[PDB]
């Protein structure tokens, strides 16, 4: 019942009652919580509630202290003080409080529903401690609402990947999509696409009608340790040693790896191509003997620097973390579980509590406060190298409707990349045509990302605003589709194409009329193809939105075809335009 303020980390016997991670406030940051918010409850060594039989006042603003007891005005003895007075909730420690500038700030925390962009705006420009407090309270929030949805339960089986779903009166039904996890009844987790639906399930187990699928919850453990470690710069390089006969394919990065060694943490904004899994490897390779921890939040992410590593660091010395409850499948040509080689491959939510030279988390535009709370909390490290790109896609936020989540306020390395700039900036895209790398770098890198390709004269652009139709709020264009079709009759050597769109359903459709492998733009991310075919489907706000655009456009390493439906984002394309 005693901790630290979460405000101005002074000491102090109460806690707020209402909010829902109980935070403690020390006597005038609870004041300026209690005299503003709703939020009337305060928590002590025993709670600030009338102490007189049958009476129900709880509210701290109409309770006094008479004697060592508490009362409201029905029910106060004649010596006794009001709870609230002089700016001031009585508690423990009332004469060490330091107070707080920042309280309208918490107190909008505290209070708001984590459904408008200004609650992520504010939990990113606030106080380092306001930070953990509101990564804290969105991830609960985040949590119980996933009680919100509907329950399933399987009516028939019709084959060994399609089935009939019966759905809980009453309440909402998830969107059936890959990032929905259900837990079966446990028969373990399974998936659902789209009156049959198509699941897949960890193990090919044979379902049963009356089998129940539930929204994977989880609890949420407070944080600790901030998004960053404060920043420190060092004279020469700190705990790292390097080699002097790096080979020429990674010396490039010889100046960036310095500067690595010299400060506590630095950023690298990579965008698509331009080497990011090169650089995270090559810090091995220049820093020979550093013990490294790679991590980033999604297995692919990690089994993507696996890949690199396997061709250049020794085998032997690196270890994929799994976690014991498995879910899906991960690099597998690493020993497993080995949390003491020098090289440890890990998602963030299963690492260890270790030590490293060097943390090295990528995917970083991916990432949340409370992920990189928890790294710094897990991962004592001497150096820290943040690696991601901004213009890329953010982890998606279930509880936001109104308003668009601008890359400064993805985290907080986001932030720094976006506001100060980043340490270090990859500026070569070797993947892509240079039709391609002409569009994003004026679209979202200020005209500083360069092509190494030649333009391929493969890359084309349609407008073709078609009919779009929805399976709920997931929109199809069928016409576009069609165009597509058109497409490949007339140029065969795109059958191998890879199938993008912003939309699951059209993704489901095109499988089916195209024969294509499919990829929605955010799980392509991270992924390249020689050859890509976009449909933007609509002219949303999600389909326009240019982080996504840009993510889209630069998988492909050969050519691309993009059916656009928006003018501007069609314009800008610097694409061979085709008739029809
Ligand atoms: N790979 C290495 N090559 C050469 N000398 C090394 C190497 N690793 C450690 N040492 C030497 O052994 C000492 C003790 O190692 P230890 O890991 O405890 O230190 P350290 O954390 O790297 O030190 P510092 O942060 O001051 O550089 C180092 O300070 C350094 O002088
Ligand atoms: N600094 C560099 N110097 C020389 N060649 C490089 C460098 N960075 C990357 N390359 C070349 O580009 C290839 C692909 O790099 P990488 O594995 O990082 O993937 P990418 O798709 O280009 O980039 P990213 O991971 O940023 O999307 C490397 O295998 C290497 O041949
Ligand atoms: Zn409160
Ligand atoms: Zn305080
Ligand atoms: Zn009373």
């Amino acid at each position: 019942a005693v901790g630290a303020c979460v405000l101005c980390n002074s000491q102090t016997s109460l806690r707020c009652g209402a909010c829902i991670r109980r935070p403690f406030l020390c006597c005038k940051c609870c004041y300026d919580h209690v005299i503003s918010t709703s939020h009337k409850l305060v928590l002590s060594v025993n709670p600030y509630v009338c102490n007189a039989p049958g009476c129900d006042v709880t509210d701290v603003t109409q309770l006094y202290l008479g004697g060592m007891s508490y009362y409201c005005k029905s029910h106060k003895p004649p010596i006794s003080f009001p709870l609230c007075a002089n700016g001031q909730v009585f508690g423990l420690y009332k004469n060490t409080c330091v107070g707080s500038d920042n309280v309208t700030d918490f107190n909008a925390i505290a209070t708001c529903d984590w459904t408008n962009a200004g609650d992520y705006i504010l939990a990113n420009t606030c106080t380092e401690r306001l930070k953990l407090f509101a990564a804290e309270t969105l991830k609960a929030t985040e949590e119980t609402f996933k009680l919100s949805y509907g329950i399933a339960t399987v009516r028939e089986v019709l084959s060994d990947r399609e089935l009939h779903l019966s759905w809980e009166v009453g309440k909402p039904r998830p969107p059936l999509n890959r990032n929905y996890v259900f837990t079966g009844y446990q028969i373990g987790e399974y998936t659902f696409e789209k009156d049959a639906v198509v699941y897949r399930g960890t193990t090919t187990y044979k379902l049963n009608v009356g089998d129940y699928f539930v929204l994977t919850s989880h609890t949420v453990m407070p944080l600790s340790a901030p998004t960053l470690v404060p920043q420190e710069h060092y004279v020469r390089i700190t705990g790292l040693y390097p080699t002097l006969n790096i080979s020429d394919e990674f010396s490039s990065n010889v100046a960036n790896y310095q500067k690595v060694g010299m400060q506590k943490y630095s950023t690298l904004q990579g965008p698509p191509g331009t080497g990011k899994s090169h650089f995270a490897i090559g810090l091995a390779l220049y820093y020979p003997s550093a013990r490294i921890v790679y991590t980033a939040c999604s297995h692919a992410a990690v089994d993507a620097l696996c890949e690199k590593a396997l061709k250049y660091l020794p085998i032997d010395k690196c270890s994929r973390i799994i976690p014991a409850r498995a879910r899906v499948e991960c690099f597998d040509k690493f020993k497993v579980n080995s949390t003491l080689e020098q090289y440890v491959f890990c998602t963030v939510n299963a690492l260890p509590e270790t030590t490293a030279d060097i943390v090295v988390f990528d995917e970083i535009s991916m990432a949340t406060n409370y992920d990189l709370s928890v790294v710094n909390a897990r991962l004592r490290a001497k150096h820290y190298v943040y690696i991601g790109d901004p213009a890329q896609l953010p982890a998606p936020r279930t509880l936001l409707t109104k308003g668009t989540l601008e890359p400064e306020y993805f985290n907080s390395v986001c932030r720094l990349m976006k506001t100060i700039g980043p340490d270090m900036f990859l500026g070569t895209c070797r993947r892509c045509p240079a039709e391609i790398v002409d569009t994003v770098s004026a679209l979202v890198y200020d005209n500083k990302l360069k092509a190494h390709k030649d333009k391929s004269a493969q890359c084309f652009k349609m407008f073709y605003k078609g009919v779009i139709t929805h399976d709920v709020s997931s929109a199809i264009n069928r016409p576009q589709i069609g165009v597509v079709r058109e497409f490949l009759t007339r140029n065969p050597a795109w059958r191998k194409a890879v199938f993008i769109s912003p939309y699951n359903s059209q993704n489901a459709v095109a499988s089916k009329i195209l024969g294509l492998p499919t990829q929605t733009v955010d799980s392509s991310q991270g992924s390249e193809y020689d050859y890509v075919i976009f449909t933007q489907t609509t002219e949303t706000a999600h389909s326009c939105n240019v982080n996504r655009f840009n993510v889209a456009i630069t998988r492909a390493k050969v050519g691309i075809l993009c059916i656009m439906s928006d003018r501007d984002l069609y314009d800008k394309l610097q694409f061979t335009s085709l008739e029809i």
